[PDB]
Order: C-alpha cells, then sequence, then structure tokens
C-alpha cells in the first residue's frame, strides 16, 4: 500500500521536525504528537509548512507504549551498539516498532517518536523493524550515507554544501568533490590504504552486515541465524585477508596483531568526521596512546583491562582444551562441524554464547576500550572515537590489528582440526585442466585497476539546507570488467553437479619468495562460488566478474555472507604489475548441497535470508584447515578437480568517468 | 562620511559572499570582483540578491596590488598570529589595506579581497587597518563574538540556532541558552574555573589587548607603544593573580608553573568548539600529553624543545647577570626604570627585543608547542589546539601554568631591584585613617557575587541562516554594585594632589594565619587607580565600583579593559576573607604631564612601576602587610560572599 512508501519519508532529513514535509508530501500530525518545544505554537506551524505539498498524510492518534527508555539517550548524543546501555535502549525500541501489529500503527508510533529520540538510534531501530517484519518486506531502505553523510564524509564539505545550496539556484549547482586521502600525509605510510579503510562501499557493507546479523535483541528478532557465528568469523577474516592483500600492493608488510593491550598503539588516527547530530566531532587517537581502564558511569561501562585479558586467557584455554562449559556446567565440544560457529558467538559475544558470563564480550569490549583512550573516566565529557561505531570502525588502522588478533584466536582452533584428506577434496571423474581471465583490450591472465569518480545525492541528509539536489563526487578504486574461462572434463558418463570455488592470493611473500601453503592459505580471498552442471566429456565454463556471489552491484551501494562492493573485488596491484595465484576448485555438489527452497534477498549476492546457509562445507573451505602430510605449497596441494593460474594485477593512476 | 559605515558591513556574515547584501544594504560589485566559481553565473546573481535592499553601494574598479601572499592561506584553514608564517601573510595584507589612498579604494580593495582570503585573517587585517588608519578614527568595530561566535560558544548550539531560525517565524523565536560548565565534569576539579577561563568577557579582553599592542614584525610605529613590554608583563601577571584568587574561592591551591617541558602535562582540556570557517573542530589535549619537537613544514615551524630550553637558560642568565646583549654586542642594563620593559619585549619576542636571535621567541613558541602535542609533525593533517590562538588561549588550564612560569622569570628580575624605602612610599603630611565598602542592602565591608544571564545578538555571525534576530543567553559571574569610602587627613596647609591605588588580596594562608608579605604581595589584584584633590584638614573620598580604571562597562563588552562583572572574585557561600588595601602616593612625583590600566592609547599616565607598592621585595624589618604600611596607606578586612542564584539583567 502507500503506508510502505510513507515510512521511507521518515528517513528523509532526520533532524528536520516531522511536520516540515518530506519529499513531495507532508504529515498532518496531531497536536499531542508535537514536541513540548513546538506544541505551544502548533497552530502557526501546521499552516506554515502545509504549502507547496502535493500529498497530505493523515496520522491517527493511538496509545503509544511508554517511550521513557527510548528517550533516555540524549538527542544531541552519539549512538553505538557496542556500548552496553545503548543496546538495552535500542533493543527496547526495536521491540516497540516490532510489536505494532498493523503497518498503520507503526506509522503512527514512528511519527510521534521520531522527534523525541536520537536520530541515529531511530534510524537503527526502524531499519531493524522494517527489515524483519512480514508486511514491510522487499522494502528498499535508503542508503545510510544519504541520511547520515556525516559518518562518511570529511566535515569540510558541509560548509561548502551550505554555501552552494544557498547562493546558487538549482540546476546550476556544481557537484561537491569529496576529499580522498585526507586523514594523513605521506609521513604516515598507513595513509596509502585510504581507498580501502575510508571507502564508502566497504564501510556500508560492514554496517549492513551487523544490521542483518545482530548479536542482541531476541532470537526470533533475528539473532539466531544459521551459522552466524561462523559468518562472524569468516566475514571479518576475509576483511583482513583483503586488507593484507592491499597492504602488499602498497609496499607494506602484513598487519601486525594487537599482541598485548598494555603496550602502546603506534598508529594514531584522526578521522576528520563531524557529527551534525551530536554537533561535535569524533575525537582522534594520538600516536602511542595506551588502553586505559574504563569508568563511564553514564554509559554503564565499568571494565578493567585485566577483565579483557581474563576473557582472552579463558577463551584460549577452551580452544586448546577443545571444549567450552555452559552456564549449567555441562561441556560442549568444539568439533569439526559446529566448533567454529560456537567460538564465533563466544568471541563476539552474541546472546547465543553458551556462557557469556565466563567467556565475556571480548570483541565488542575491545572496540570500546580502543575508542576511549582519550577520555576513559568521562572527566572530559568527550564521546567515543571512530572504533566505537560499527559505521565508522573500519576507518581506523587499529581495527585491522584488533581484528587480526581475534583471527589468530580462531586460527588456534582451525589448526587443531584434521587435515582434509586427498579423498575428501577429490571429485572422482572431474578434472579441471585450466582457468584463465580475459578483459576487453588487455592480455590474457591480466587484471587492471584505477580510480573512478561516482556521484551520490546527499540531499535527503542535509538538514536545514535549501531544498534541491546536492551531488557529491566520490573517488574510489575500480577494476576493468573481466571473465573467468574454466576447462573441466567429466569422464564419468553422467551429468555431474559441482560447486565452483574461486579464490585469489599473492604469488610470493613480502620478501619475494614463492609462498608456502601454511602462509598462503591465510591470504586467499574468495572471488566467487557458484553451482554448475557438467555434461559428459568436456565443458567450457565462462563466468563474468559481475556475476560474483561475493559482491553486490554498484546500484545497491550508491543508487562473504553479505554484500562486498563490486569495485573493491580486485586488489589494487602495482603499476609494475603484482603477481598473484588464481585458484579454482570444483567440489561434489551432492555432498555440499543444502536441500532448501529460496529466491533470496539481502540488505535491501542472491541473498541467503532463508533459514539455512547454502553450503555444507566450512566457510573458506579449501584452505580453512592445515595441509595434509607431504603438501608444502599450492602447486602440490592441488587435486585433479583444482587448477592454479598466474595472474598479474596492474594499477594505473588515472581517473576514469562512470559512463 | 557613509564610507566609514559601509566598511562595517564587511564584518557582517563573514562567509556569505559580499554580493549577498549586508544589513539594509547591498554592494554593486564589478564582474572582475566576482570569484571564479561565481563569475560565470554573475548575470543570475547580482539580480537575484538585488531585491529587498534599501541602499545600493557602488564600488569603483581599481588596480589592486598582488594578493598572492594574502591568498596563500586556505579559506577553510585556521588563522593564528603565533604561527610564524601567518604573521608574514597578515602583515602583508595589513600593508595593502593600509596603503590604499582614499577610503573609496580602501572599500574597493576590501570588497574584492573579502571573498578570496581567510575570514579570520580578513577580520584581523581589516580591524588592524581601521584602528590605526588616518581617516578611520573613533570607529566602533563590531564585537568579534558577533562576527565569529564559533570561538566563544559550544558547537552544540549551532544546529539549534539553524533549527529555530528555519522553523519558527521571527518575533516568536526563543533565546538560545549558551551552555556553561560544559568542558569537563566534577571528576576534573579544574572545571570549577569555567566562569573565568571560558567567560566571554575575559577572552575578549585578551584578544583586544593583543590587537592594540601587537609584537608583530609589521611596522615599528604600530608596535612601539609606551612601556608595552612592562604592559605585557603586568597585564598577564594580573591575569594569574586574579586566576589564583578564583582558585582559592573554589577550594584549589595556587596554579603550579610549568617547571620543565619534558615532564607530562597533567591537565588535559577538550574545548568543545567547532570552527565554522575551518568546518572542523579544534583538537583537544589528553591527560599527560608530553610536549614534542615540532616539524610543521607547511606552517614554517622547525623548532625543537631544546631550542626553547636554550632560550630560557639564556634569559635566566641575563636576568641574574643584570644585563642583556644586543645584536651589535653591546650591553644594555636591566635598571629599575626600563629593565622590566626590556625583559617583556625579550620574553614575548616583540620586534622591540634588543636581540631576538639570542633570546628567542620564548612565550609565543611555547603557545605553539602546547597546541600541537597531538600532531607535531603534521602527519595527521590536524590544526592547532586552543592554546594556539590568542582568541581562545585562556580557555585551557595550561595557559595559566605556562604564563605562571613566564611570570616567575620576570619575578627573578623584580627581586633584584632595591626595596622601596620608608621614605619612597611615604607622603609627608597625608594620612589615610580608614577605608570601607558599602553595597545596597548588605553589611559594611562585605562584597556579594552571583550568576546573571545576559543576551547577545549573534545574528551577524550566523552565515547561511534565515535572516532575523538570534539572541543567545550567557550565564556569567556578577557582583552587587558597591563603593569605597576613604578617610584622608591633609595636615599640610595646601591642596595636595594624590594617586589613589586600590588593590585586594586574600587575607590568610593554608594554615589559617595572616599571609606573609613575600607571599601576599604577588596575590594583590589591582581594583582601581585614580587622581584626587585633597583640601587641608579632613577629606572623605567616595568612589563607585563602576568608576574603576581597571574595568570597562557591560555595554562595551556586548555592544578595552577587564570585564566589569569580573571585577570582584567569586568568594565562597560561607564568605571568603580578603584584605582591601589603599595607598595615596604623591601625584607630583607620579605625574606624566599629558592632556585605563592595561590599555591606554596615549603614553602611560603613571611614572611608577606597574603594580607599584607590591612589585618589589619588602624593606628590612617588614614581614606582613600590617607592618609594611605607611601612614598614607590603610588596610581593611573584607568578606566576599557568593550566592548560587541567577539574577536577571534588568
Ligand atoms: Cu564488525
Ligand atoms: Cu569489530
Ligand atoms: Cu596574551
Ligand atoms: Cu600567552
Amino acid at each position: 500500500m502507500n503506508y510502505k512508501k510513507n515510512l521511507l519519508l521518515l528517513y528523509d532529513r532526520p533532524r528536520e521536525p516531522i511536520f516540515m514535509g518530506k519529499g513531495k508530501s507532508v504529515f498532518d500530525v496531531p497536536d499531542n504528537y508535537l514536541t513540548d518545544r513546538y506544541r505551544p505554537i502548533g497552530p502557526e506551524i501546521q499552516n506554515r509548512f502545509g504549502e507547496l505539498a502535493e500529498e497530505r498524510i493523515p496520522v491517527r492518534s493511538i496509545a503509544l507504549p511508554d517511550l521513557r527508555i527510548p528517550m533516555s539517550l540524549g538527542r544531541q548524543e552519539q549512538f553505538s551498539l557496542f556500548i552496553p546501555r545503548h543496546r538495552k535502549i535500542a533493543a527496547r525500541l526495536i521491540d516497540i516498532f516490532m510489536g505494532m501489529r498493523n503497518i498503520e500503527e507503526l506509522q503512527s508510533c514512528a511519527v510521534f517518536a521520531r522527534d523525541r529520540i536520537n536520530p541515529y538510534l531511530f534510524n537503527y531501530a526502524l531499519s531493524v523493524a522494517l527489515l524483519h517484519r512480514r508486511d514491510t518486506k522487499n522494502l528498499d531502505l535508503p542508503s545510510v550515507v544519504e541520511v547520515f553523510p556525516d559518518k562518511y564524509v570529511d566535515s569540510r564539505v558541509f560548509e561548502q554544501i551550505r554555501e552552494e545550496a544557498t547562493v546558487v539556484p538549482e540546476g546550476m549547482r556544481m557537484p561537491i568533490v569529496i576529499p580522498k586521502d585526507f586523514t594523513a600525509s605521506d609521513l604516515d605510510e598507513e595513509h596509502r590504504l585510504w581507498y580501502f579503510r575510508e571507502d564508502i562501499g566497504v564501510n556500508l557493507h560492514h554496517w549492513h552486515w551487523h544490521l542483518v546479523y545482530p548479536f542482541e535483541a531476541s532470537n526470533r528478532a533475528i539473532v539466531d541465524k544459521d551459522r552466524r557465528g561462523e559468518l562472524f568469523y569468516y566475514m571479518h577474516s576475509q576483511l583482513i585477508a583483503r586488507y593484507n592483500f592491499e597492504r602488499f600492493c602498497n609496499r607494506l608488510q602484513r598487519v601486525k596483531r594487537l599482541n598485548n593491550l598494555r603496550e602502546p598503539i603506534a598508529e594514531g588516527y584522526f578521522p576528520k568526521l563531524d557529527s551534525l547530530v551530536a554537533s561535535r566531532t569524533w575525537p582522534g587517537r594520538v600516536d602511542n596512546a595506551v588502553i586505559k581502564d574504563l569508568n563511564r558511569e553514564l554509559d554503564q561501562i565499568k571494565q578493567d583491562v585485566s577483565d579483557l585479558e581474563r576473557w582472552i586467557d579463558r577463551i584460549y584455554e577452551a580452544v586448546h582444551q577443545g571444549y567450552v562449559v555452559d552456564e549449567s556446567g555441562n561441556r560442549i565440544f568444539l568439533d569439526e562441524e559446529k566448533g567454529i560457529d560456537i567460538l564465533g558467538n563466544i568471541i563476539e559475544s552474541s546472546i547465543l554464547s553458551p556462557n557469556r558470563q565466563l567467556y565475556g564480550d571480548m570483541h565488542n569490549v575491545g572496540h570500546v576500550f580502543l575508542s576511549y583512550t582519550h577520555d576513559p573516566d568521562h572527566r572530559h565529557l568527550e564521546s567515543f572515537g571512530v572504533m566505537g561505531d560499527v559505521a565508522t570502525a573500519m576507518r581506523d588502522p587499529v581495527f585491522y590489528r584488533w581484528h587480526s588478533f581475534i583471527d589468530d584466536i580462531f586460527q588456534e582452533h582451525k589448526i587443531k582440526l584434521p587435515a582434509y584428506t586427498k579423498s575428501q577434496l577429490t571429485y572422482e571423474g572431474i578434472s579441471v585442466t585450466g582457468i584463465i581471465v580475459q578483459s576487453e583490450g588487455a592480455p590474457v591472465n591480466t587484471l587492471h585497476t584505477y580510480w573512478q569518480q561516482s556521484d551520490v545525492d546527499l540531499s535527503r541528509g542535509m538538514d536545514f539546507v535549501p531544498r534541491g539536489n546536492v551531488f557529491a563526487r566520490f573517488t574510489h578504486l575500480q577494476h576493468a570488467p573481466f571473465q573467468y574461462v574454466i576447462q573441466i572434463d567429466n569422464t564419468s558418463d553422467a551429468q555431474r553437479m559441482g560447486f565452483v570455488r574461486i579464490f585469489m592470493a599473492p604469488k610470493n611473500d613480502e620478501r619475494g619468495q614463492p609462498m608456502l601453503f601454511r602462509d598462503q592459505r591465510l591470504f586467499m580471498v574468495e572471488m566467487d562460488k557458484f553451482l554448475v552442471a557438467l555434461r559428459p566429456g568436456a565443458n567450457r565454463i565462462r563466468r563474468r566478474s559481475n556475476e560474483s556471489t561475493v559482491t553486490i552491484p554498484f546500484e545497491r551501494t550508491f543508487r562473504c555472507g553479505c554484500g562486498w562492493p563490486a569495485h573493491m573485488l580486485v586488489p589494487k596491484g602495482l603499476p609494475e604489475g603484482f603477481p598473484a595465484d588464481l585458484f579454482v576448485m570444483v567440489s561434489n555438489y551432492e555432498d555440499d548441497r543444502v536441500v532448501q527452497d529460496l529466491v533470496g534477498t539481502c540488505n535491501d549476492y542472491c541473498g541467503v535470508r532463508d533459514r539455512l546457509y547454502p553450503d555444507r562445507k566450512a566457510m573458506g573451505f579449501p584452505f580453512d584447515r592445515l595441509a595434509r602430510t607431504g603438501v608444502d605449497r599450492l602447486s602440490n596441494f592441488v587435486t585433479p578437480n583444482m587448477a592454479i593460474q598466474s595472474v598479474n594485477v596492474i594499477h594505473i593512476d588515472k581517473t576514469v568517468p562512470r559512463t
């Protein structure tokens, strides 16, 4: 109905009162729906903003549950799901919106609440409700860049956008260029990874992944998704694999983990963001900051570093022991199948953790510690730095160090699992004899990258700015389109089903030696995974880069287990060319199959919002475990149903248009 | 003429282009005066903003000197006079405006430049030109709070002012309350001094003092004001005396100096300001930050901490030696008269310094070091913290530590001067027999303080905001009006002229005994200094608090000296004990013929050293105030009572 489209108007101009009129519509709000500030002059307002509006949306006055808890958080405050207190507030609001039976009462509850609660919080609470109600399905939620550009853009632009919108008439407005490589100069070698850390795309993917797989609320409210623990492990694990790749393409070494929390953090990061909702800026972190015990009475944080250390010590113990203990006292075994999934819920701390109290909230609490080094006891009345918000966490270099450490803990479990036997990863009959890649106007087995400007309308997000269009020009990494061509022989006499699994890693190390398996297995980034039907004899399989099941289209972002930006699919490489091993495996789909019916949807990649995850094999399956005896490098790890290919990744420092 | 009033329109809405129309007027700018962005759509603009304007100001197209250097500083960048490079840019722009023939070209040069150079820089360069130009005298420059509220107000208000101005019609707009005590909670005991550090008044006084008495290379005529070195010493010295007073009224100890620069700085400060011109916020400083060697290639700063330490070591040496050495190699003696004045120019590094190269730029460079602890090599592309701008420097607690240190160095010279002899501070014939104070509805010898909201129109400063009024409500310390009553006997047979010098200090120490002189002399804050004619026999002198020569009225500081509402320390609810002191000196000796306090435009009207009775050590035998006194002086126990209530302005 219309109602579905009318809720989307709530996302429009989050800080402009709801009675000011969104898009080509305006709400006809009751007077008991007006805020205390504006209620005493309600007559003057409804009339004043009624003009220039095509439609007028009525709103029925209903009960509305107690909104004390939702309103506890200040309006000009920041909102993060990592902070214990905010979790209880959001989970309560989510509960209200979720608990409105009708799509009409949801509209009424929303319209009332919207101008009383924290915009960032409202956006989250609504987003979660809409995505996981039955009546509001297939609903295309506006990009959070468009509603909250302050979390994605250098603060400098805002006073330019205000100038441009006030001075120049619509239609003649110049696109505002968004600064790139702006957080640090060349004295900081970390500044080279701007195109990854600070890319709009990857930050959106991270935010959205945490939307669809929360770790707190209600198991029926989306917490208990199939293998979300393993997902949490793998997704984040692939972030670092991809990061480590991009590091090698900028003459840097692999990211060093956060060994121990008492030693200083070498790499500081000033993010250059200004929250228009908090009206403040995000604090920076200085070089050689040290983690400090937190006492944030307001936020309900009373945590010592030793608490974190204690959780880690215990988790390590469990992993080595090979089992965990639940609240009840029973033992649950970290087996080949569900081990990783369990560990994930334990480490992140999802209410699915079999004993939160013992093994703690290790990952999340780490994010808070790292974000509050500048003001840990709240004496300076400062908010958390960028690592304290999922929306912005990936911008900071320390993210990759903390997430690197966490990964090592997971690894400690994976190296206990028994090696995949020759048998287990052979497909009797099937043989892959070669794989190549071809780009238009470029040699075989060669990928190209470059810079590319794209445009985004930030108009809906610019509160109290003269209406009209406000286009911003993002510069971001892009790759030339390509396609894989895979030669597979059947030699069986029957149609064989198979999973095509495509990963890509560096060929050599940082020192220039052909990489060993033990090393290289952890640097393989998934590139595609799709089902294929093979006829007897010979089969030529062709697959486009844009068909990738790891990726989501351009259109979705601007307009894994969840959608990685398409333009970030290929590592940057070097101008002189960066050598890389392309790997493909065809596994026996009959074993890997997960009997299930789905057409799929994602964040709103096929989707996988349907109960189960469509692959019985472990995530990162060929390379998640150690090598079997005798294996030493990729070229002797291979079975017949696998193939390797030398690829060369060439960057070109030029800015192509979008066409 | 009109021209004088037309320049004042440049101060209106600094970031709104000059062709958008200021007040009830608009400028008719040439097309070669437009900016490159807006030039190609000139046809659409001049017409679009021509409407709703009563007057239209024409502007003649002139040659215009090269504006390369002025334009070198980015538009979205911060501007500080402490940074070496900015000094050279501003001094060059000042030079351009200053060099324009008529006030028809001053207006033309200005109108062109305004939208090409950094607003903060423009404001400074213009302010300086107008204040010291030939045709432009007695011109009332708009308060810098009204043009740049971002340097004086929590950033939180800005999005409220934008909301209020867009939603609510004029006339029905609610005044925006400005948050007070907002930079730190009660876990930080320093937060108590918000009413002084963060008070609009005192921050304006500091900014303005540096306007009228620069040290900047600039030109020697502008910088060389009578005894500006001693002024620099005394004014800043009184800031800390007053600060130390306010500390005692908040159950704190005296401010500790910055002993040595290698040790951490305990007190951090996040100022909560957001520069709308830079579109960023000012960085904070964390607890236990350490000073670090600066390498800001862009700003032209290559200074090591050891450089600073070397300057200090040398300055100390000179002070103890008793003389300095000029560039030429000659020796100049730090005598009783001009010693302090010299030292001032040496320490701040004013171009008047007899040897900048040797004794350095000690005070100023310190401000930069302290403001860049968070990003000293520019690797993080961050700007300076609050201590890097005179406009905001007093907000940070470290200001008082750094300025406390500097004062100790001056003191090291003052303790070398010979004690004032009984003779030197006696007035033969004159005897002061008593001084008292009286407030309406309050016992004798009792001062009261409290909080008071006042209103300021920040409308001129709110760029790209719907036109109308935008009143902001400041909460600030205030004192009940009072008056001194002084009983003076002549016993001479002739009319005697005299200077009345009134200071106030704390009465007792940490242990609850009468403070000793050595201690107390440094805590005396000047309260008034005025000329009086005494008839033979007995004289009853009466002086109102609002007549103070240390102070200037409310009206000036909201539209220059020390804010009037800050004249009296806060005191305690239970009452704070204080010694009120008055001295009558022989005006004939003190006279400086001639046809106040810190800022006097003319030569300084007092031959005596600034601080006079207490600048030097005690003569032998003297031990406390009550035996320092001569007949022509008087002491009085005063009690300062605070009341935590908010009175209106009426
Ligand atoms: Cu995450
Ligand atoms: Cu994380
Ligand atoms: Cu100063
Ligand atoms: Cu200073």
